[PDB]
RNA sequence: GGAAAUUAGGUGCGCUUGGCACUGGGGUUCAGGAAACUGAACCUCAGUAAGCAUUGGCUCGUUUCCAAUGUUGAUUGCUCCGCCGGUGCGCCGGC
DNA sequence: GGGTAATG
DNA sequence: CATTACCCGCCAAGCGCACCTAATTTCC
């Protein structure tokens, strides 16, 4: 389009104030574009009770407890084989009737020797499998072998020590292993008995050494068992995939910091900030020895005085000794491939049990350097050379040159900026390809970063037209006579602000800013008399779209089927019952699987009112397995959706993926019902259109659905009218339905048609708050009424009352705000409950 | 204003581990009982999202079974389908 | 904050 | 139908990648 115009961007803690108007030729606004309220959820869990927890955040900490289930599973079954290949026997515990069986053979076999060789090994197999599973603390950087020469006792071995010495009155404060103290009590596992074990993997290997020292087992042995007792997958490369890049050479990692070329390259960059021939000089002295830097890598490398060690520093090549450094520095991956990791990995192995200990007291360097090895090396060469100057030439880079920045909507880390941003890059996009680019973007208001990284992503994408891109601070943005919902010109309730905020913000000149700023020089007066032109213009516009309620305020919906934790976490005994007794068709409901809901639902007794009489001749199959009537069937002890999990039950909680709007003709007069659909049952149908999957009575969905609905869709009668989803915008005419709280809120705030879609509460009852209100704008003087619509727990209408007097019409937009009724793309649009 | 090296500090995540809690199997010892039995402490093993993918099986399941292995399973808010746009069939983005 | 279970 | 009480699993460890803030020397 050939109109001009500016753009304003509010960004909030919550919200992003979004405004375009079109400019005049001199800089008079015309027409407001877009006005947008964009509201978002900052990236949180809903699950996590506002602890600020993101998404990203909980999904890393069930992504690593995952693994950690799974590492310890291939633990036991590395062990038990290597038990085997040793000639020992895997005996379960539960074949011995002393509970405390394990307890006595690790105090046993630390006092004295076996004579049996096969007593002696299947005692040593039962102490080691326990070791196994409780086996202590260590640094996750630590190899097994610093394991090989145990330390001494932990502060938390000495304490427990001390801790038996009082409660059993006979204490031995030397020579004991953590088995044999415990044995002589006859409540460990708690706050109380271990003192919450606060215990180290090495008070646990000078137990097992003991008991080779007893049995005759050399250290050929014992470090072999080490090895698999302990064994864990280590965290070393961990980092090494999410390392920056360099800006000058894109393609290459960041330089490692403690390496032989940021070392040598950073002792270069302080001598250049003349003496054009004795620069070499100096730094030949700075390399091999605020205060100067110096070859960190290789002082603490030789101070070591690690025999061993300093042997190989000056025999191998600098190519072979570069490979030492990324394999004892924590951020780097052992290779095994290349000859020279292969010879110090070689090497890692022929060093004595004292050696690794003192390894891991050695401390390199850690960090990343801005460039690159080859563009870090590269630039000292060329820094010999010559006396930023010396960096200059080296890449035909003009000297005005930046690092570039990646597209508007690249995700930066922060959950709660990546809203953010991918947010302004959606709508510059639909804005852009609507009336083309504009003529000047402002941007306001720890969360100044987005606001900084938006005007340099924002420049660079705009480069090309010539647009002005400025950012200006919080209080000197906020230095009118409008009309909001609470009061006038100012206001924290009226969500509508947030885009009026950002349509002043694209009026802002710069000798304006100046003054603003100043408020809390001749042409700086002459900028104040056209800008007020231009904000008395621009306040006309607002009001009338304030007026119109044409400010849109809006939110995105999640449509995608996962969506956190798909049920509760806490497990509860189910309910298990003789299949002969008498079932209510409320406690067949209950049943916890969907193949004991058909079995007793498909019975000839059955009957739909009072389900299935007491039978002592019943008979009943599941999965192919038959059911006698003396045998215990499980049933969940809640009328709560949930499913059997791990033994026990778990409550299915607000893990509604979307709500499915059905109209009942059952000939006395249409009425409309709700269908919750659950997570769990869409996990099947997790290809297809999730708003299609046809759901079968028997699902947890269908039973916990309104009693009502259940038998219309068992008839033919509940037409599937439309889906509804969290965050979706619902238009509303309360002047028949509402509540009188609803009222109380309505008559001082005025009519509410606008509303928004925050749960789906019961069965029958949807959650329902105002679209374009917030809780911080709830002052003390207001009404209580209040607080319950906008902040706990908002309206809470009934879906049948709602849809056949509300007049309801599902609204869905698209990036620019503007009302989608139909759509190419298949994607959600607006539609009209009737 | 910005960039590099620095010293101080913060935020956000990443990786591997350590303890519990919960449910299930087992076991011992108690409390109360005349007993049958309850119930409570402990100890031990197991599960620790639901699932999805591959392989191989069964009684081959619209009551969707079993076993092994892997898992990015839960960030990226318009699922799926479709059309473009980048990217290393898939990922990201736009409608 | 969400929902369930339970009252008006 | 509307309204209200009450329910939700938690705590450590060492390290490293990213980014930001406040200062000093050069240089753009
Ligand atoms: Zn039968």
């Amino acid at each position: 389009s050939h109109m001009k115009y500016h753009v304003g961007i509010d960004v909030g803690t919550f919200s992003v104030g979004l405004a375009a108007i079109e400019v005049d030729d001199a800089g008079m606004p015309i027409k407001t574009l877009s006005l947008v309220s964009h509201i978002h959820d900052s990236g949180l869990d809903p699950d996590e009770i506002k602890s600020a927890v993101t998404r990203l955040a909980s999904s890393g900490i069930a992504r690593r407890t995952r693994r950690l289930y799974r590492r310890k599973r291939r633990r036991l079954q590395q062990l038990d084989k290597f038990i085997q290949r040793q000639g020992w026997p895997v005996i379960e515990l539960e074949d011995y009737s002393d509970p405390l069986y394990p307890w006595k053979v690790r105090a046993e076999l630390a006092a004295s020797y076996i004579a049996d060789e096969k007593e002696r090994g299947e005692k040593l197999s039962v102490a080691l499998r326990h070791i196994a599973r409780h086996r202590g603390w260590r640094n996750p950087y630590a190899k097994v072998s610093s394991l090989y020469l145990p330390d001494g006792p932990s502060d938390a071995f000495k304490a427990i020590r001390e801790e038996i010495k009082r409660a059993s009155g006979q204490p031995v404060p030397e020579t004991a292993t953590v088995g044999q103290m415990v044995t002589l009590c006859e409540k460990l596992r708690g706050e109380g008995g271990v003192l919450s074990a606060r215990l180290q993997q090495s008070d646990y290997a000078r137990e097992i050494q003991e008991i080779c020292r007893m049995q005759e087992i050399g250290q050929e042995l014992y470090r072999k068992i080490i090895d698999v007792v302990f064994a864990a997958e280590s965290p070393k490369g961990s980092a090494s995939s999410r390392v920056g890049k360099d800006p000058l050479q894109p393609g290459k990692n960041r330089a490692l910091k403690a390496s032989d070329a940021f070392q040598r390259y950073r002792i270069a960059a302080l001598i250049g900030n003349v003496e054009e021939k004795n620069l070499v000089f100096d730094h030949l002295v700075n390399l091999t020895p605020a205060r100067p830097p110096t070859h960190d890598t290789n002082r603490s490398i030789v101070n070591s005085r690690i025999a061993p060690l300093v042997d190989w520093w000056k025999t191998a090549s600098a190519l072979e000794q570069h490979a030492m450094v990324k394999a004892l520095s924590n951020a780097e991956v052992d290779d095994f491939d290349s000859p020279e990791g292969a010879k110090v990995q070689a090497f890692f192995a022929d060093l004595d049990d004292d050696v690794h200990a003192k390894l891991d007291s050695l401390h390199l360097p850690v960090g990343r350097a801005a460039y690159s090895e080859d563009t870090l090396v590269r630039l000292t060469r060329r820094m010999l050379s010559d006396g930023y100057t010396a960096r200059l030439q080296e890449f035909g880079i003009e000297p005005s040159w930046t690092p570039p920045t990646p597209r508007i909507g690249e995700p930066v880390g922060n959950p709660a900026v990546d809203r953010v941003l991918k947010t302004v890059s959606r709508w510059l996009e639909s804005a852009t390809k609507t009336w083309g680019a504009p003529e000047r973007v402002i941007i306001e208001h720890s969360v100044a970063w987005m606001a900084n990284e938006l005007r340099s992503r924002v420049a660079q994408h705009f480069a090309s037209h010539g647009t002005t891109v400025r950012v200006y601070r919080g209080s000197l943005t906020a230095e009118g006579k409008l009309k909001f919902f609470d009061g006038v010109g100012k206001s924290r309730l009226d969500r509508r602000h947030h885009a009026i905020d950002a349509a002043v913000i694209a009026f802002t000149s710069d000798y304006v800013a100046e003054t603003l700023a100043v408020r809390s020089d001749a042409e700086h007066r002459a900028a104040w008399r056209v800008w007020c032109q231009k904000m008395e213009k621009l306040s006309a516009l607002l009001t009338e779209d304030l007026r119109d309620d044409r400010v849109v305020v809006m939110s995105n919906v999640r449509l995608r089927l996962g969506n956190g934790s798909a049920h509760k976490e806490t497990i509860g005994k189910l309910s298990k019952v003789k299949l002969s007794s008498q079932l209510s068709v409320s406690d067949i409901d209950k049943a916890s699987s969907e193949a004991l809901w058909c079995a007793l639902t498909r019975e000839p007794g059955f009957d739909p009112k009072e389900g299935l009489p007491a039978n002592p001749e019943r008979h009943i199959r599941v999965n192919g397995t038959h059911v006698y009537a003396g045998d215990n069937i499980g049933l969940f002890p809640v009328s709560a959706g949930s499913i059997a999990l791990r033994g026990g039950y778990a409550e299915l909680g607000s893990s509604f993926h979307h709500a499915r709007v059905y109209k009942i003709t059952s000939g006395k007069k249409p009425a409309f019902a709700m269908l919750r659909v659950y997570t769990i049952d869409l996990l099947p149908y997790r290809n297809q259109d999730l708003f299609s999957v046809e759901l079968k009575p028997q699902t947890m969905s269908m039973r916990q659905a309104e009693k009502k609905l259940r038998d219309a869709l068992a008839t033919g009668n509940a037409e599937y009218l439309g889906w509804l989803v969290v965050d979706d915008e619902l238009v509303v005419d309360t002047s028949k339905i509402a509540t009188d709280q609803v009222k109380a809120v309505e008559a001082e705030l005025g009519t509410i048609r606008r509303w928004r879609v925050d749960g789906f509460f019961s069965p029958s009852k949807l959650r329902l708050r105002p679209l374009q209100m917030s809780k911080e704008g709830i002052k003390k003087e207001s009404a209580p009424e209040l607080s319950k619509i906008i902040d706990r727990p908002g309206w809470l209408p009934a879906v049948n009352k709602l849809f056949s007097d509300g007049n309801v019409t599902v609204v869905r937009r698209d990036s620019l705000g503007r009302v989608r009724l139909e759509s190419t793309a298949h994607l959600p649009v607006t539609w009209k409950v009737q």
